């Protein structure tokens, strides 16, 4: 019948390309075997990537070849962040007060616990001494959703109730 079409000859091959948030990615890097394909196919994005969060992204590549006939192939687009969430945080110390005796809280030492992602956690690096009165020096460790840490500095001011 008809001599076959490029597309009727070639497979393109998909690759999985890695990105930081608001960079865009280009087709070309989606596209392995681009030599195998003929000389002048064009490669582009069905659905230009959306890269203003991180996350694994679908996209097309639409392989146009020189006579016209066109292959899609399916692709994953790794979008990262290049910050922490230690970046992307600032915890905000509290000074607490307790009473000789009492085990003080690090969710009682950081007053932001909200504003932190969910899944934060908060504990002292070295336990408090409240056997005695005074202000005792301690630090929150910051433990993030994504692994990172921020320390903040805080004083445990501990009182005798009987003054």
């Amino acid at each position: 019948g008809p001599l076959g079409s490029d597309a009727d000859k070639n497979d393109p091959a998909g690759k999985d390309q890695q990105v930081n948030v608001g960079e865009t990615p280009k087709a070309e890097d989606s596209i392995g075997n681009l030599p195998d394909l003929p000389k002048g196919t064009t490669v582009a994005f069905e659905t230009p990537v959306d890269t203003a969060t991180p996350g694994d992204k679908p996209a097309k590549v639409v392989v146009t070849y020189p006579d016209g006939s066109k292959d899609t192939v399916d692709v994953t687009v790794k979008v990262v962040d290049p910050r922490t969430d230690a970046d992307k945080n600032d915890p905000a110390g509290k000074d607490q007060q307790v009473n000789v005796g009492e085990t003080p809280k690090a969710e009682d030492s950081i007053g932001n616990l909200p504003d932190l992602p969910k899944g934060t956690t908060v504990a002292f690096e070295t336990p408090v001494d409240t056997a005695t009165p005074g202000d005792k020096p301690a630090k929150v460790v910051v433990t993030y959703p994504d692994g990172s840490k921020d320390t903040v500095d805080v004083t445990v001011k501990v009182v005798d109730p009987r003054t």
